[PDB]
């Protein structure tokens, strides 16, 4: 079908790189043709998968974040869940590889809002945290970008070692980060 | 020198054309050598590439040995190190062949082993900063090895996932400030 493609494309982009998987591989792997595949281009197809996963993850987060009473806990839990989740973070190396290629100003308007979904989770947390008076952050957008990028760092660059080690580190991080604010 | 020339030539080939594009044939003929010699020294292209990365790690470590004199205190060394890691990758030419390589073999497990030995060397930079910082009462960290792994991966996330260079530096410096503050 049409959305037999998006599922296989996703799995290819994870299995191999952005560059390593091509429009020939995906079309061949879905019993289709370039007529079918023509989405616009590879860059769009990819960027649409990015859209799906980023939503799926933020939705999974919203249906799991009630378990965090304070925002201070929401920070730990969000970063913690990021290690375990099935969404978005498994596409990160392809996202790294993708940035180095496309540069092109046509598509990078779309990178502006998808870079802002990525950080909004923290923005909500730090803003609602200043409303709740758990901390005094004057520079939230700065901090939201930092925390987001740190965490993706730990998730991505530790994807090999034991999952409890990873979860241990990530929690020690959140502890050191939040303590840094006060 | 036929080992070092191969690594030299390999490096520049990898830079110009990328990892996947560079063939051992090229590496062989351009360094005035042979498949035999390349096999004897590196076995694979993958391993050759790792040996390059090894030499690069060493040089980075030698650079940092000299650069860290600009930081009297470890608080300062922490700030600086992270900044260098950010600024130097903005114009690090191998970075593309690395990304290519990393993603091409992070599925593969044997390669994944030796990469650890390599990343571990990069973490030591922080281990030393944090160790020495304990001994001068800059902070009190019980779990140094941990916080060193943490620092390293957080810093490299900020570097890898981010637009004008000043804002980046200002951000990274904020992170260093926040992180370093939350140990008191
Ligand atoms: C004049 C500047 N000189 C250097 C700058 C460098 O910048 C680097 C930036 C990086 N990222 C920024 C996005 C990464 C990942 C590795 C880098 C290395 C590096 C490359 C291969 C193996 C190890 C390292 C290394 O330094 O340690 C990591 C194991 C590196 C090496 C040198 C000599």
């Amino acid at each position: 079908l049409k959305d037999k493609i998006l599922g296989v494309a996703k799995e290819l982009f994870i299995k191999n790189g952005y560059n390593a998987t091509t429009t020939g591989e995906i079309v061949k792997l879905s019993e289709s043709s370039k007529g079918n595949l023509y989405f616009k281009t590879k860059e769009n197809l990819f960027l649409e998968i990015l859209n799906i996963e980023e939503s799926k993850w933020q939705e999974q987060w919203k249906s799991e974040q009630i378990k965090c009473k304070t925002n201070r806990e929401k920070f730990y839990l969000y970063n913690e869940l990021s290690l375990t989740t099935q969404y978005y973070y498994p596409l990160q190396n392809a996202i790294i590889e993708f940035y180095t290629e496309y540069k092109t100003n046509s598509i990078n308007e779309k990178m502006n809002k998808l870079e802002n979904k990525y950080i909004d989770a923290y923005h909500v947390i730090f803003k609602e945290g200043n409303l709740n008076g758990e901390w005094s952050i004057n520079d939230v957008n700065a901090v939201s970008k930092i925390a987001a990028n740190a965490v993706n760092g730990i998730v991505t660059f530790t994807h090999e070692q034991n999952i409890n080690e990873r979860i241990k580190l990530m929690n020690k991080f959140s502890q050191i980060f939040l303590n840094g604010l006060s």
